[PDB]
């Protein structure tokens, strides 16, 4: 599948794509305001992941650090970021279907857009100010709004007994991004593609 990945956000943002032991494509790449960057993930790919990383440093050998989504400090992701992470989700190919979603479960940095390029379903996005309205104990020093489970690490909230309900804390990315995933239980956003689709991944999709 093609995955086109705009940056439409005002600032520079590091996009990063992994199945989370492996880059996919080329794994990483500075996007400036305005800037696309066009990769192929293989067909059959289950649970890749596209996110943007924000103020990032990088030495000469694709090396240093970003305020959020590092993935070991790499410019090439071969693993999944830190939190907070808005995500883009996806798996190809099952079974004759796409699968694909927009999860604040580990957090939100940036918003987003997902939409398909290609004809038979719909995209999902979450466009809303999540930083600006984060919750004091959740805000992240380095910019985003962290989920609960990465702030208080509680079985309730990281759902560790896979049993868990819905949270003052879930509720509010819930109330702002009602397309997106809240916690690992919420009812599913999940949006079932023709196998075999492209897509268009926007970040800042209204700014």
């Amino acid at each position: 599948a093609t995955f086109e990945i705009v940056n439409r956000c005002s600032y520079t943002v590091w996009a990063a794509a992994s199945k989370g032991d492996a880059a996919l494509d080329a794994g990483g790449r500075q996007l400036n305001s305005g800037e696309s960057w066009t990769i192929n993930v293989e067909p059959g790919t289950n649970g890749g992941k596209i996110w943007a990383r924000t103020d990032c440093y990088f030495d000469d050998s694709g090396s240093g650090i970003c305020k959020t989504g590092d993935c070991g400090g790499l410019l090439r992701c071969k693993r999944f970021g830190r939190p907070p992470t808005t995500l883009a989700e996806f798996s190809l190919n099952q079974y004759g279907k796409d699968y694909i979603d927009i999860s604040n479960i580990k957090g939100f940095n940036v918003p987003m857009n997902f939409s398909p390029t290609t004809r038979g379903c719909r995209g999902v996005r979450c466009a809303a100010d999540i930083v600006g309205q984060c919750p004091a104990k959740l805000k992240a020093p380095g910019g985003g709004c962290n989920d609960a489970c990465t702030v208080f690490q509680t079985s309730e909230y990281c759902c560790t007994t896979g049993k868990c309900g819905p949270t003052e804390y879930s509720r509010f990315f819930k109330r702002l991004c009602p397309d997106a995933f809240s916690y690992v239980l919420d009812k599913p956003t999940t949006v079932t593609c023709p196998g075999s689709s492209n897509y268009r991944v926007t970040f800042c999709p209204t700014a």
